[PDB]
């Protein structure tokens, strides 16, 4: 979806990445600050 994604890292900092429609929207990713931050409710958990 075309939205600003949003990952919370380990320290709370708030990250926004701007994705595509054509991009699936994980909850997870690797920021700005070398951590992977979780986005708020993404992808499907098995």
């Amino acid at each position: 979806p075309r939205q600003i994604a949003r990952y919370r890292t380990d320290n709370g900092e708030e990250f926004e990445v701007p994705f595509a429609d054509d991009a699936e929207i994980p909850g997870t990713w690797l920021c700005r600050n070398g951590m992977e931050g979780t986005l708020i409710e993404g992808d499907l958990p098995e």
